């Protein structure tokens, strides 16, 4: 049962972190235009968003955002568990540590000149265990607190100071690299894509339902087009 | 700051040692019409050359010559510092001493029929540590001092005399061979060697631009063009 889950669905607007829902949805969980919602993936680990309600855009679909993808090792074709979380906290005390993995050709500091003109009039929740990306130095990096005030109460606020401590911290294999090329970074085919999401994830999302029945799995797919239309680049997405 | 930098840029006569100024370049610098000027290189090196005044040929652009680019380690896409000395030094004494690294196939004295009807009338100023080159016998000596007069005070004047030893130098590797094919040997191709200059001096003559930004770096670069039309000679020259 448990009529609250909400099917992953390919996303086509290149915002943020925005979140459609529908009309009855707001009355079910009694939420404003503006909230925390909470969010539970696996090994006990939580994400927050924020949301946006709209009866135009969209009607009954969810659009969830390569920013949080890996945040809760969920993919396409998985429930996730939605609650609303309308306590205020207002964060204070932040802990910075960079990792020793993606620092070289960066120098000087580079905390005040990409993340103090970036986070006014913004809000944006953040929580322990995050991995968010910004755009500046024609790059992207990250970012992967290991040690900080106990989850939540964290709130992007003026009065945090910066600190520096010199001993890096060494990076670990459990999560994967977010820079990869993902379903966010292939436009002007949306008709090919979904012929590709319409057969890829049968026998590798559930492999299990392919032991029980006797239906003719695909087995080869051949692709077209003239060179650099980006074959090699759907192909590394897929998978 | 230092508003006195000027920048390396393509020269487009083919005199010997000519710079071109702009009309606000002498009120700065209080320099006459023939002054000698001084430049500093690398490794405590200097160089003097000879400056022209005009302002119908450029405008705010300096017209370099091959024959201190080696003296001075400079090449192009790098800044020089400028600055006048009109103190007046008329040299009486000057050391020369061959090398036997390019004597071959000479005999005789060469001195006397290839520097004496060519200095006339023409006062170029030289210093210790000098490469120049000279037309005669088909071909192109050099010529480098190892222990002179204290630099400067070095004029080409005729009580200078002449004096022989008979024990060579042994040359050494920190210089290069002058002799070697330069942006001056290629002509009849402007716009085919402008699109060069402006692809190949931002991955080598500043390597450390490309490991901070995301830009893709031109990798190869196809040539074309009847066989002699000199492919190889600008690859050569680029290099
Ligand atoms: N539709 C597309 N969207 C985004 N990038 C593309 C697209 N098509 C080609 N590219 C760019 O082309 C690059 C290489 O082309 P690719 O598709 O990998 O080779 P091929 O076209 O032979 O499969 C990719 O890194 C990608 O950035
Ligand atoms: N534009 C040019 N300027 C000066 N010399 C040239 C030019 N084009 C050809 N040459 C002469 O042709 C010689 C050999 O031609 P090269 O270009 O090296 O062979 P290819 O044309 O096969 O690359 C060069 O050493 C050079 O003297």
């Amino acid at each position: 049962n448990r009529p609250n889950r909400l099917i992953v669905d390919e996303a086509i607007n290149e915002d943020n972190s925005v979140v459609s829902l529908s009309q009855p949805k707001m009355d079910e969980l009694q939420l404003f235009r503006g909230d925390t919602v909470l969010l539970k993936g696996k090994k006990r680990r939580e994400a927050v968003c924020i949301v946006l309600s709209d009866d135009t855009c969209s009607d009954e679909k969810i659009r969830m955002n390569r920013v949080v993808r890996n945040n809760l090792r969920v993919r396409l074709g998985d429930v996730i568990s939605i609650q609303p979380c309308p306590d205020v906290k207002y964060g204070k005390r932040i802990h910075v540590l960079p990792i020793d993995d993606t620092v070289e050709g960066i120098t000087g500091n580079l905390f005040e000149v990409y993340l103090k003109p970036y986070f006014l009039e913004a809000y944006r929740p953040i929580r322990k265990g995050d991995i968010f990306l910004v755009r500046g130095g024609m790059r992207a990096v990250e970012f992967k607190v290991v040690e900080t005030d106990p989850s939540p109460y964290c709130i992007v606020a003026p009065d945090t100071v910066i600190h520096c401590e010199g001993e890096p911290i060494k990076r670990e294999d459990e999560e994967e690299s977010l820079n990869e090329v993902g379903y966010d970074d292939i436009g002007g085919c949306r008709k090919q894509l979904a012929q590709i999401k319409e057969m890829v994830e049968l026998p590798l999302r559930h492999p299990a339902l392919f032991k029980e029945i006797g239906v003719k799995p695909p087995r080869g797919i051949l692709l077209y087009g003239p060179p650099g239309t980006g074959k090699t680049l759907i192909a590394r997405a897929v998978a």
